[PDB]
């Protein structure tokens, strides 16, 4: 259906939208390179910290991932001590009482990549322990902790699955491989993957995710159009609700992409609870930024947060 | 003509000098060993150092570490860290190559391990090009033509590339081995090829063989080895032990398979002649021994890891 597009969903986002506060996080300590497509906001003994990936801007295929420590309001700076990991794209959840955090690894031959794989590492968030790849070729790999102390894992093939596993213990490539799509019906022709799921009161899984279509420039070059995004999962009868557009790179202010082709790309990190309705939604910017903006709670009706990554 | 013959001869013939251990600053809570050679970083002695909490299996980093006083390094706490083990260095056409091996795990378990090559300024080195799958021990050194040897293992083998723009796994798995005759039953691989004077190649190595504990466990031997290589004629000269894990003093290992383990890192040529012999010892020390000059007859050392 026309209205089940995600160029006409992405149309009427940017013609109802509620514009709130939309902005830049500052990074210090680290001024030769971008800091962008972050972990979600996080606390270790109370004070917020963040993962990066750090790139110099003329830099493809040489990122990092990098801790910073919440110095001010909208302010992170780096933690110099700090492991540094050779990975892009790092997430952050809480399971089981232990920090999983991964991120996507490249591998190269001659100079080229030739693939890549997630990595996953477990234990206390200051000594994180490598443990297990995901299968070949494939990111947006997340867990979740479920409301009876197992562990949800949503894989991707672009085709998004899930599946349920007993403990840390149990993931491996052969698990993450086997996941069985999703629903699908609400996504129309999107493609995209989720970056940060949230337990709910209810028992549902709240995702904050990226969607995305292709686009054309004036010349007919690609733009990889992501936008933000939100749906509801439901384990039970593997069904989704309330698929909507939360944010797209025009929501923050004008700042140069890493290239043409991402002019049009946000990077979703996700959302920390305000002591006011609302949430602060965290994204990565064109691959140069992290921006936070202002929005409604995106999972009303579904039950509250009742997770946390306070470490 | 077996090695532990090789060794036996050597324990009852060989000349003591001078052993100690490095002392490293900075990093109290974890074992350094398996170093890369000793380097100058803008005249400063430098070391790259696989890092290991000792109760830990397969959770090794390699970091930097400054020289600071007579057999003496502390950690530079502000440098880039890698995810590697047993860390390897040598200049090619003005660059830096440096190398480690990356292992992969499934379901907490190790899966497989390749060795990731890194170029560039000594000060931001630039991951290019992983070499064969479970393919370890595999060196680079600077040719006199300007070309670069790469020795390989399988049996160590050895090819001509042009230059690191070449560098993939399909030249690595590609060598062809090496004259074996002088090694008899040894395994083991090269971890310090050094361009002579005479355009041979002087390789710092590791050999091994098996031996056991008096519960009938096995012990995993290796031993310092030396030998040239000329490529013009792919024959080996002068295979011979430089030392044991027993030259160094009495140190606990990592495990008791360990007890009789030395892992080179390389040499360094003194003002006296001789030279200073790095190894890692039983997978928990970095140790320094003097030696003789280890390839007399096949010129001098005509390159260096000055950055």
């Amino acid at each position: 259906r026309e209205e089940c597009t995600m160029v006409a969903k992405r149309k009427e986002f940017e013609r109802t939208k509620v514009i709130q506060e939309a902005v830049f996080l500052t990074f210090k300590g680290l001024d030769t390179h971008d800091v962008y497509n972050c972990c979600v906001p996080f606390t270790i003994n109370g004070t917020y910290h963040i993962f990066g990936r750090v790139e110099r801007r003329s830099e493809w295929v040489n990122s990092h991932v990098r801790l910073f420590c919440k110095t001010g309001h909208d302010e992170y700076t780096l933690v110099e001590h700090a492991m540094q990991y050779q990975l892009e794209d790092p997430f952050l959840v809480k399971i089981n009482g232990e920090a999983l955090f991964g991120g996507v690894r490249v591998t190269k031959d001659h100079g080229k990549v030739s693939g890549y794989v997630c990595d996953f590492y477990r234990g206390k968030i200051d000594d994180l322990h490598y443990f297990t790849s995901g299968p070949k070729n494939m990111k947006d790999i997340r867990l979740i902790g479920l409301a009876d102390g197992k562990i949800g894992v949503f894989s991707h093939h672009c085709v998004t699955g899930f599946i349920i596993i007993d403990s840390l213990d149990d993931l491996c490539s052969q698990v993450i491989d086997s996941a069985k799509p999703i629903d699908h019906t609400l996504f129309g022709d999107a493609w995209g993957g989720v970056n940060q799921p949230y337990l709910l009161s209810t028992g549902k899984i709240g995702c904050i995710s990226h969607h995305g279509y292709l686009d054309t420039d004036a010349n007919g070059e690609v733009i990889n159009v992501y936008c933000i995004t939100s749906f509801v999962y439901k384990p039970s009868t593997n069904t989704c609700y309330d698929y909507k557009i939360l944010g797209t790179k025009n929501c923050f202010p004008e700042y140069p992409a890493k290239a043409p082709k991402l002019i049009d790309c946000v990077f979703v990190s996700g959302i920390v609870m305000r002591e006011d309705g609302k949430c602060d939604l965290y994204s990565g910017v064109g691959d140069t930024q992290e921006g936070r903006m202002m929005i409604n709670y995106p999972f009303e009706g579904h039950g509250t947060i009742v997770d946390n990554v306070n470490f």
